[PDB]
């Protein structure tokens, strides 16, 4: 089974233009995330599933913050740690999203720990401005920084 999630730009003032979609499919080796995105800054970007199915801004962190409404990283086991797709932390930690020099992301990625679409229903798929070193050191949540794009999983 699979599901298509449309992604949009987010700012501290709301949700912007659509930048494509990501389709998620259940495979023998876990959930596969096959992006078809454009208009993204080239480089590697933090890619995680957040706890709430909302991309709206919220005023937490000395002001308004883009898609802050989605809460933290999905973690139903309350591990409290950020360790990556192959770690034992947040269940929502996905391998990083690599954007090419044309500003597109088209390479599929796998999360072996996720096994069913049922597990991520009504959650938010997020893309960060910063990367992800899959650790809380030396920067929290892998140095992801601000939220750049977001989509809600129906
Ligand atoms: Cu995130
Ligand atoms: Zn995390």
């Amino acid at each position: 089974a699979s599901e298509k999630v449309e992604m949009n730009l987010v700012t501290s003032q709301g949700v912007g233009q659509s930048i494509g979609s990501v389709t998620i499919t259940e495979t023998d080796k876990g959930l596969e995330f096959s992006p078809d995105l454009k208009a993204l800054p080239p480089g590697e970007h933090g890619f995680h599933i957040h706890a709430k199915g909302s991309c709206q801004p919220a005023t937490k962190d000395g002001k308004a913050s883009a898609a802050e409404s989605a809460g933290g990283h999905l973690d139903p086991q309350n591990t409290g740690k950020h360790e990556g797709p192959e770690g034992a932390g947040h269940l929502g930690d996905l391998p990083a999203l690599v954007v090419n020099n044309d500003g597109k992301a088209t390479d599929a990625v796998i999360a072996p720990r996720l096994k069913s679409l049922d597990e991520i229903k009504d959650k938010a798929l997020m893309v960060h401005v910063g990367g992800d070193n899959m650790s809380d050191q030396p920067k929290p949540l892998g140095g992801g920084g601000e939220r750049y794009a977001c989509g809600v999983i129906k």
